């Protein structure tokens, strides 16, 4: 029987701007450490790149009448800096910052809600060329940067995100190097995570300083780290997983602290970090949310070999249902999150700025696209949020990634995330049954 959300509750969609937009080199928009990451063989899957993806640089219009008739109340998407500065800072390309204008005054129009995120991965190539992130120059001009957007679209966008995932930016862009752009160096991604933060701080404070009306917040990928058994071993595994990837980010944040834990880590592998002490008083700036982008949960065992002294507990991993991404399905899971959150960080508001799923989608004979794991998937993990609220959690959106099929980073176009439907050669959109079945859940409040 029927699930219902609170009554200002915002049903929403969420893209990222190098996923979907393609246009990579028109209108003067400069290189970004993305573009040149995907030009290289054996760093994305089939040798996919985002010079086209979607086509939404010219295809908006088409995209927005598709959210309308889906009645999504809030559109999370992001701008892509190199489109406004070329070379980072310097001088200001209007036509795309034109583009964003008009992009926003459409949606506007259509009665759907801007959810804006500044920083989506796309740094300009220029300044990576002069340390990127690892230089602390690059967050003065992501300042810059936001000042121009925050000018221009300020008062009339609702909801503000600084950045996604710094966590992923860090470890996968600068000590893995399986994204752009593509650095292999422990120290170099501590350095990195810490800008981030910095960088969010001043935007945070700029934000404040120009008194725009409306809430800023940062989007962090989080995820429940479970102890593979109730021994002690396994459970000070788990969290110290958890500070490593989480309150590694969240702390800094909400508490203007780094987790000891995970520090102490840094240290025996030889790292240890000089912040001047106002930093953590830029970076704990008050926020109007926390957000997070959520997919699965991990399960985690002590591991004395591993390097981090802990690993994933690949039995207990072996016997659940997986995406197409090999990720466990676990709904419960987003419930755990949800109420550590609101325990451990005062009961802040909350939003969840990403959820969804990848499954093998086929168009059938009959030209509809039934994918009825993601709508299972949806459900289930809803259940769990709408739990989380009766329970007291202050959840007041929730961001259904994605609205269109997209390039999906390292795996290309082969992993499909859309409650819409993309063919990447014709460019054309067709409605999943998940987006259909949004569709009522939106008008319903539920379900």
């Amino acid at each position: 029987s029927k699930i219902t959300f609170p009554k200002d509750f915002i049903w929403g969609s969420a893209t990222a701007a190098y996923q979907i937009e393609g246009a990579y080199n028109e209108d003067g928009k400069g290189e970004s450490i993305w573009d040149r990451f995907s030009h290289t063989p054996g760093n994305i899957a089939d040798g996919h790149t985002g010079d086209v993806a979607c086509d939404h640089y010219h295809r908006y219009e088409e995209d927005i009448k598709i959210m309308k008739e889906i009645g999504i109340k809030s559109y999370r998407f992001s701008i892509s800096w190199p489109r406004i500065f070329p070379e980072g800072t310097g001088k200001l390309n209007q036509k795309g910052l034109d583009f964003y204008k008009r992009l926003t005054n459409l949606l506007l129009e259509n009665g759907i809600m801007p959810a804006i995120t500044l920083y989506h991965w796309d740094l300009p190539q220029k300044l990576q060329d002069k340390g990127g992130w690892k230089n602390r120059d690059t967050t003065d001009y992501f300042t810059e940067y936001s000042e121009v957007i925050f000018k221009n679209l300020g008062d009339i966008v609702p909801i503000w995100f600084t950045h996604n995932e710094p966590g992923v930016v860090s470890l996968l862009g600068h000590f893995l190097g399986i994204h752009a752009p593509g650095i292999k160096d422990l120290r170099t991604s501590l350095e990195v995570s810490h800008n981030l933060l910095l960088s969010h701080g001043k935007a945070v404070k700029l934000f404040r300083e120009m008194n725009i009306d409306a809430q800023i917040g940062i989007a962090l990928n989080l995820s429940y780290h479970y102890p593979a058994s109730e021994k002690a071993e396994d459970i000070e595994a788990a969290e110290l997983s958890f500070s490593l990837a989480g309150r590694w980010y969240l702390d800094p944040v909400l508490k203007g602290r780094y987790p000891e834990n995970a520090l102490k880590l840094y240290k025996k592998k030889g790292i240890e970090l000089s912040f001047p002490e106002d930093d953590l008083k830029l970076i704990s700036q008050p926020i109007d949310f926390i957000a997070f982008n959520n997919y699965s949960s991990e399960f985690i065992k002590y591991d004395p070999s591993s390097e981090s002294g802990f690993s994933p507990a690949n039995s207990i991993l072996e016997k659940f249902e997986k995406t197409d991404m090999g990720w466990i399905i676990y709904p419960e899971g987003l419930y755990d999150l949800l109420m550590l959150l609101d325990r451990d960080y005062g009961k802040p508001n909350i939003v969840i700025s990403e959820n969804g799923a990848a499954f093998k989608d086929e168009i059938g004979s009959n030209g509809k696209i039934e994918d009825t794991k993601r709508i299972q998937y949806l459900k289930d993990y809803l259940t769990q949020a709408h739990r989380a609220i009766q329970d007291g959690v202050n959840l007041k959106a929730y961001y259904l990634w994605s609205l269109l099929d997209n390039f999906e980073w390292a795996y290309g176009y082969n992993k499909r995330f859309g409650i819409v439907h993309v063919n990447f050669d014709t460019l054309e959109r067709k409605i999943k049954d998940s987006g259909y079945w949004y569709k009522e859940v939106i008008k319903n409040n539920g379900f």
